[PDB]
């Protein structure tokens, strides 16, 4: 540890914050929707099939609820996880909110500013977050009672966040480098409608500075050489990745609308 008090408290603060924000046993996420008992449309199908998983729910009996889902029939079957996905994302979203209102930097922003930020940086945190619970020798999300199994190779790694996820995973990171990424994504000063431009830019160098920081004091080894860069480009990825998911989401939802009022919220979408 050669951090300043400064940075050990930017550190302790971060980590307060996920720990009361992060349900980490997904334990309250309860009441979801669940799959049932013209170019425009191709390209929607072509969105939709880029993410094909096996659905399994445990109960707190010892039962198993397992869902496998439709091929691809040229209807309304690619429609039937929608739902589910809206309410998780919903779910995780609140957790996201709470963790930016619980970050005294952010609480000190204008309040137009903080609802930029959220709106640019929501999707990428929730990314984030999945990433410490995805298990990539099985290519499962392990949330909890609830499993997201990818379903069946390397084919698969070509969909770009999905690479995305199996590459973080193995860099091995601490739970102090995942909410620093979280602080540096969720303080970026270019995302559209900020106004304290500078402002947001200084505490991100900061942040980029902590995390720079720890990566020296608490990894020597060889295999962590360029660890920090390596992060910056992984950042720098989830946000191309988040702008081509933001199109994706709104073409699906111009002809099948799935989105709840939240979801609504933080994309910008009036209701008219
Ligand atoms: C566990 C979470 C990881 C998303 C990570 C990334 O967004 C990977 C995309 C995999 C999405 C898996 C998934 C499919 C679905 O139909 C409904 C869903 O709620 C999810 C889902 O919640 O995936």
């Amino acid at each position: 540890q050669g951090l300043t008090e400064e940075q050990r408290m930017m550190i302790r603060e971060l980590m307060d914050a996920q720990m009361k924000t992060f349900d980490t046993t997904f334990s309250h996420f309860k009441n979801f929707r669940l799959p049932g008992v013209a170019a425009k449309w191709s390209q929607v199908r072509k969105d939709l099939c880029s993410l094909k998983v096996s659905l399994q729910l445990r109960g707190e009996d010892g039962s198993v609820w397992n869902y496998k889902p439709p091929a691809d029939s040229g209807g309304k079957e690619i429609f039937s996880l929608l739902p589910h996905m809206a309410d998780m994302s919903t779910y995780m979203f609140k957790g996201i909110i709470s963790f930016a209102k619980v970050i005294s930097y952010f609480r000190d922003l204008p309040i137009e500013d903080q609802i930029s930020l959220l709106k640019g940086a929501a999707f990428e945190l929730c990314q984030l977050r999945f990433n410490t619970v995805f298990n990539a020798e099985t290519g499962t999300w392990e949330c909890g009672r609830l499993s997201y199994c990818l379903e069946d190779f390397q084919q698969l790694l070509l969909e770009p966040m999905l690479k995305f996820h199996y590459m973080l995973k193995k860099l091995q990171l601490h739970e102090e480098e995942y909410v620093l990424m979280q602080a540096i994504s969720l303080f970026s000063p270019d995302r559209p409608g900020v106004l304290q431009h500078r402002v947001v830019d200084q505490l991100q160098e900061q942040f980029a500075i902590t995390l720079k920081s720890y990566i020296e004091c608490n990894r020597p080894q060889p295999a962590h050489r360029f660890l920090f860069l390596k992060i910056m480009a992984m950042l720098t990825e989830l946000r191309s990745i988040n702008a081509q998911h933001t199109q994706r989401l709104l073409r699906i939802q111009d002809i099948h609308p799935f989105a709840t009022p939240l979801m609504q919220e933080l994309f910008g979408i009036t209701g008219s």
